[PDB]
């Protein structure tokens, strides 16, 4: 899951998931977009999830906290996806998720005008977002983890300014953004990628529900 999740409440209509993971990484991945009032519903083997789609920006009713410890694939993705319009989120996890941190995503996510600060740690996995994403050159380690880049992905577009994301080397996992595009494509949008780094990504997009879709 972590993404089609993701893009799917982002997303204007019902979209399937099918062949989903079981594990909190999904449940949560579900339950940020249960937290911030994503409708949706969940297959009887736990892999299969449909969801109302958002139209955009999950807007969370109050601040919200949301706890992807498990979800280190699904952290990265919402910790973007959650600084599109103006909500005030708190991204933590369990001790392992202590860690995976997420500084290289924040300041990739918080330069395209994006509004990210440093709960517990600095870069470590609690965050409080509160949205304001736009756009504008952003700057991603390449060696750090496919969720982020694919993060900045999902969420650029949905921003109202283009976004260039420049990969500091060469791509943690270049078939995991392959994928990502890809799934992100069959949400609504495309992403341009460069020499194996840098990406291009026009602002203003929307996700629509492609319908039925599977998770390999």
């Amino acid at each position: 899951s972590n993404r089609a999740l993701l893009l799917a409440a982002l997303a204007h209509g019902k979209t399937v998931l099918t062949n989903l993971l079981d594990s909190d990484d999904v449940r949560h991945m579900l339950n940020a977009l249960t937290a911030l009032g994503v409708s949706y519903t969940l297959s009887a083997d736990r892999t299969r999830c449909e969801i109302i789609g958002n139209g955009g920006p999950l807007h969370a009713e109050g601040a919200l906290e949301l706890f992807l410890g498990n979800a280190g694939t699904a952290m990265r993705p919402l910790a973007a996806a959650l600084c599109l319009g103006s909500n005030d989120i708190v991204l933590t996890g369990e001790p392992r998720m202590k860690e995976r941190p997420i500084g290289h995503l924040v300041d990739a996510l918080r330069l395209g005008g994006a509004k990210i600060t440093y709960l517990e740690q600095e870069n470590y996995p609690p965050l409080r977002l509160q949205g304001g994403f736009t756009g504008g050159n952003v700057d991603v380690d390449g060696s750090v983890s496919s969720q982020f880049l694919t993060a900045l992905l999902m969420t650029a577009p949905l921003a109202p300014e283009d976004t260039v994301i420049r990969i500091k080397g060469d791509l943690v996992s270049k078939p995991y953004i392959d994928i990502t595009l890809n799934l992100m494509k069959t949400f609504g949008v495309e992403i341009e990628n460069q020499h194996y780094q840098q990406f291009v990504v026009k602002g203003g997009q929307s996700y629509q529900s492609p319908g039925t879709y599977l998770v390999e």
